[PDB]
């Protein structure tokens, strides 16, 4: 059981975006962002096992993807410092969240797939 | 003569996203986000006149678009709290920046168009 999954693709090369740093944060009571989990995407551009059902309670989360580092390593000058995804996790809706982001030097697209499957 | 322009479109209705709130921040000397400019998109889904060439110095800027309020006003409970765009501006001299964002309830796409003053 994996409640939160992250997927990153490269629109320049038509490949998974590998070894991309991802930091997850949870909004705290003082309105500040508290480190929650982190990792680097795998050979398939994915990051799993960030959290468990027990720890993933309702609240506001921020997913930060270090896109600038990724492009620099390819020798490409990017526009964005990073890509950020801020959302509320609600117990009402589906239980699994997939955050998928597509990267270009000057653009990114992000989508969420929320399922019970 | 307008160094920072914001354009927002609606992918569900195929139209400009009107009355969208936009807040711009600049990273301060102490690593905090200081208020820089704000406005609402017009009928054309555009926001102009946020700043001048003079005030828009080199720095790290954050454009925050209030997408949650936009969707809620339409009857939709969207996924994201807001759309945020963070970038370094003018570090090799003055440029003109257009930040364009396309909205759907569970997805958004953002692109930048950067040009060298005419
Ligand atoms: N191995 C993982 C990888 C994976 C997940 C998704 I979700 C996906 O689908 C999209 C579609 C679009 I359009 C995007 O911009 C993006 I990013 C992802 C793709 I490709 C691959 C898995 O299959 O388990
Ligand atoms: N008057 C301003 C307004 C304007 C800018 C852009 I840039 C643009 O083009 C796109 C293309 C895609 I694809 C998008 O998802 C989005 I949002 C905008 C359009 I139409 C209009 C100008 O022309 O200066």
């Amino acid at each position: 059981k994996c409640p939160l999954m992250v997927k990153v693709l490269d629109a320049v090369r038509g490949s998974p975006a590998i070894n991309v740093a991802v930091h997850v944060f949870r909004k705290a009571a003082d309105d500040t962002w508290e480190p929650f989990a982190s990792g680097k995407t795998s050979e398939s551009g994915e990051l799993h096992g960030l959290t468990t059902e027990e720890e993933f309670v309702e609240g506001i989360y921020k997913v930060e993807i270090d896109t600038k580092s990724y492009w620099k390593a390819l020798g490409i000058s990017p526009f964005h410092e990073h890509a950020e995804v801020v959302f509320t996790a609600n117990d009402s809706g589906p239980r699994r969240y997939t955050i998928a982001t597509l990267l270009s030097p000057y653009s990114y697209s992000t989508t969420a797939v929320v399922t019970n499957p």
